[PDB]
């Protein structure tokens, strides 16, 4: 049974813990976050403005947390090397602070005794990215101690792109993701951290905000065959959670929406079960809150100009789907020997 | 000077009036709306959650309105034929009820003394559509008494599509328009008007909602050369006003974003002055509230996969841009003889 | 087991059905709504932006619905007297259309064979109002066949006022309820249904909107001793669900927030179990979505100027609390003999 | 002509500058904000998600700004003592960083050459607070070099309380302010800066959030006669700007809503012109965006239980009203002798 330690108990960090609490093949044993006292952590875990009250019990036991009768050690270290993961028995660390996305920084968790590290975001350097159901079996435990679970958008696009490319072939594609807001955004017009993404610093509650994303490009690394064939952008909107991918692509072989739908269905019911999903109902974003799939094809919203040029629509709970995939990755990593 | 009569004093009708009050080449002489007393009409004109207080004075004078010292006759006819446009001195009628989108119905305004009628939406029949700066000069007064100003989305896409197709040639394109809130969506999950668009009946305040749009095809009627080369859809988000068009297309001639940008700029400073606009700043939706342009190219938001496959982003205040275009068309129609 | 018929399959009608599906002492056997196709009814029950997916199975069976393998008859009678409640086996009717709020109209259901009717709103005439945990045992089956479950605001305020008045005595009080959005409001500035409340017709998504409410005075009828001692108003804000009562009162007997808290605690763990609740945590509105309590005291939000002038804060999921109470009342009504 | 220097170019700092640009008796000569490049500053002044595009011109000149022709020196000092106010010719400094709310920290501006300092918030120590139209004439230049313009909420309540206390006398009162969000709140559930106000760290876009505020008590300092007679709390909501005060008070002398209205009317058209305002229209929050009044009485929203127990409703653009008052205070200070 793999043990997990969480650094950065934020949106992703807390949902990863919630996912672990629902499984018997992985146990959370420690959490670190310098911006939260143990009482604050208990509070943020218990209540969620999007996913409801925690399904179980949360209590402070001395300096630590007692979640569902299990003891979870708490730390407040500003630097990863200062967290006693080993002494705590944490084998794999979910690096979800958003501030240590390189091998150099993320590897600091190793000094602390961790055996493996999973960055909950695409890396800034060459750390390998894996997407469950697409290329995770490529992971080599003898070569990597620090890996990446990519982004929420890449986890939505990769599985779909794989299915389409395998069956029909993607000549070229452009993507736009209408994405719900994130912690990086601001409630009122203000300066963005580091003064880089100016648009991201504009009132999140009343603006449609164009944004950059490397998700489409990253798919070209997770699926080499698609290198240089995809690129995209993002549009941030006021909703608290759930996003949607709009993939416009030219196919190498003709395909109707019905045929694309059938290909997605065969994949979802077989090799990508639990990862790729689909629907034919008149859904809207809130219907996916809490959905654990990485990508859900919206049949009725897809459109096609002709048999080779189509626009595919796929939903994803950027918080829930991604967190469950990170947990799946952690379990997979454990199964391959730490 | 042309005199205008407004049927349906809704979001569009009211903005059209506000636009006229600012111009000397056109005067609003009458308003008709059976769903609101004169007192309520005055209230709706003086206060607006998106465009602010009315710039001027608004008084109730008997059964009519005194706006900026001018008399505006008010009527509560339910049937377009019962409205005394001629007696009021109304030459052109702005048909903005959204219920008379056919020449048969819309033509009823002529039985009241009105000479011309402009439907503030795409017609359900064969009524000709005109987009200012694109095909309005094709209008012939001796052949049509009832015309259409198309839709807000069409007025944003058509200008852009024309510049791009003229300069580089559009082989095929797919559009997605992210729309702000409209008068059809619901505040809470409830029955849709007609029980046809189920998604549109879902809570608009906390949902991303896929929707249909005929704009892409309408552009194929406004610009015959693009007939059958475009199609699209919409995605509604919880913002009060301002929308954006995401146009993904394959070009005939290779073109960089810089060149596309330069081409828009030339048209914007020339044959489409006041219609086509452009920006290179990190703008967000709220920056366009009140903007009178039909379409505003967002240079930094555009992205290109190759020199022949690009995604263009263009903003448009779905209310202000469109309304001002309808008044421009009214003025144009009058300049051609009634 | 008591059987329920639902007239008006709106927000309340649907949640009433969801509430019944979880209980074994009451079953919905029929639904009537002439402005909603069964296919759409199935859709609205299956999906909800606020309460999530329906916990169970909903299928269209001919012209009726099959819910959890049970046939629920569906009608389209615009006139209550035309609904075959009796033939359908419906004993008690949940009148939730919002248009038959008088004894004259509501009693038409009796012509259809129903034995009792519960109006899901305060009546326009003198139909008796009952609030579970407050005055429902005053219901006399031999004298009334038509009753009212009052309003969501009243169900929140009445239990709290009863506790405070019983223990300390309320000399006089003023209430303000901050309400989350409801169907009544509009997504954009426009005419209100009836043209009475101009403010209510303003854009609900970006406005704080003052409004009227008779809940404070209704409490004076539900609790006679408080007649003439309470009055109040409402303030609508752009949040999807869950509201809060802000009660400012002068007490006849001195009391600290701690003692008021204990009094509420006693009631909540005693005579008002499942009706009145309480919390000492730093909660926010979303933490109550789905909560079945009628009123939840927020200890930390309460404030006192002195020992006899206090401001008490109580939360309520205006949809979930109210609906579960209506069902409780239906079960209570049946237990008293039909 | 008074000169102004601004430290903390945030919501208030930028609106203070905007207010100045519209006046001929005061000029901004310098701005300091370490989290903004001169280009970023130009951008944030040029665009505003709530108050629209800047009315005038803004260009980067070397390392400074050129606003409407006037040159404005730009600094990036994190430590107040390091800002060369004196050399820049800035006489009065607007301390709007939100982090230097004490005489000790704020007075550090004097070391740079500034002559007077105004903290744009209530102080954490004994720095005197002044509310234009209420007690600003009690200012004494020979006594203080550092003063406070109190809070936005206090500027709304103080004028109203003074009028009511002067005319009828306030026995006791409890206040609740429904407040739009601020920069302190978060877009998604997270840890509040400092680990204090936990509720303030909950998703701002979809929650009704109770909060503390010393504004009511502060009124007791600005109006000694009211010390110990008022207190209150706040309720934060998703709107970007504009707030409303709900004052429930017991009057020493009986008074009707009409009489209270007349008293505010007299004050508004007399001693408090430009400060206290009133309305009898069906207004909503957006109608006050850009309003320069400190407090606007909503006659129709007020309600009374008796002749001595009333609930008064008063609006205020927390950003615009306050900023203009701060500028009014700066001019008043200059007129007293620097
Ligand atoms: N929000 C999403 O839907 C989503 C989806 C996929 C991936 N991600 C990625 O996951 C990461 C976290 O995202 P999030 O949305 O949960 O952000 P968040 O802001 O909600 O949480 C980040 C946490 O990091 C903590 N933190 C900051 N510095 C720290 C330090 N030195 N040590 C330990 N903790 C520290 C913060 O206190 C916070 O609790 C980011 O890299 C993000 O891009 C986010
Ligand atoms: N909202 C937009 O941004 C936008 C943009 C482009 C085009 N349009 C089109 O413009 C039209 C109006 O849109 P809107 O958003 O202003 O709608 P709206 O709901 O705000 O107003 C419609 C008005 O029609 C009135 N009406 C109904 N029957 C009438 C009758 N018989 N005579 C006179 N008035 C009558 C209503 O009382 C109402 O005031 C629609 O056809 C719409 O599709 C809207
Ligand atoms: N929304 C709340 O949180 C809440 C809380 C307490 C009380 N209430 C009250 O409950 C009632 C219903 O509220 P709601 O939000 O569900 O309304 P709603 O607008 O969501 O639904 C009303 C339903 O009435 C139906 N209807 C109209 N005429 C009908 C007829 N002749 N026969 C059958 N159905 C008919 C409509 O088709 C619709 O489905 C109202 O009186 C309301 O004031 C609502
Ligand atoms: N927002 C309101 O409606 C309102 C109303 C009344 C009073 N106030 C008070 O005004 C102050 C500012 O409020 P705001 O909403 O504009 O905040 P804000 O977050 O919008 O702006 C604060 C600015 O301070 C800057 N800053 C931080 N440290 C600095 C430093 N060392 N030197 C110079 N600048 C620095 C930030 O970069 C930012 O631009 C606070 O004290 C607040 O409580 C705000």
């Amino acid at each position: 049974t793999a043990t997990l330690g969480i650094n950065g108990f934020g949106r992703i960090g807390r949902l990863v813990l919630r996912a672990c609490m629902e499984r018997n093949d992985i146990t959370v044993v420690a959490i670190n976050d310098p911006f939260m006292d143990v009482e604050y952590m208990a509070y943020l875990l218990k209540y969620d403005s999007v996913h409801g009250n925690f399904n179980g019990t949360v209590e402070v036991s001395g300096k630590d947390l007692c979640i569902n009768g299990k003891v979870v050690k708490v730390f407040q270290a500003k630097d990863p090397a200062e967290i006693p993961w080993g002494a705590s028995g944490a084998q794999i660390v979910c690096e979800s602070t958003g501030v240590f996305t390189t091998e150099e920084k993320a590897s600091l968790h190793l000094k602390g005794g961790a055996k493996k590290v999973i960055i909950s975001a695409p890396p800034k350097d060459n750390v390998p990215m894996y997407v469950m159901g697409v290329n995770n079996t490529e992971y080599d435990p003898s070569k990597f101690n620090v890996i990446s679970n990519a982004s929420c958008t890449t986890n939505c696009l990769a599985p779909l792109a794989k299915i389409i490319n395998d069956k029909f072939g993607i000549v070229e594609g452009l993507m736009t993701t209408v994405h719900s807001l994130t912690a990086n955004q601001l409630t009122v017009d203000g300066p963005s951290k580091g003064g880089k993404d100016w648009r991201a610093g504009r009132c999140a509650g009343n603006n449609i905000i164009p944004a950059s994303t490397g998700a489409a490009k990253a798919v070209g690394k997770v699926i080499p065959a698609l290198n240089g064939k995809l690129t995209g952008m993002a549009i941030r909107v006021p909703t608290p959670d759930v996003s949607v991918v709009d993939l416009t692509c030219k196919l190498a072989k003709p395909a109707s929406i019905e045929e694309i739908y059938q290909a997605v269905k065969e994949a979802s019911n077989g090799p990508m079960k639990g990862i790729m999903g689909y629907t034919s109902d008149d859904v809207v974003s809130t219907d996916f809150i809490g959905c654990k799939y990485s990508s859900i094809f919206d049949k009725n919203a897809c459109i096609a100009l002709n048999d080779s040029f189509v626009k595919l629509i796929s939903w994803y709970d950027n918080e829930s789907g991604y967190s469950n995939r990170l947990v799946d990755l952690a379990v997979y990593v454990a199964s391959r020997g730490l």
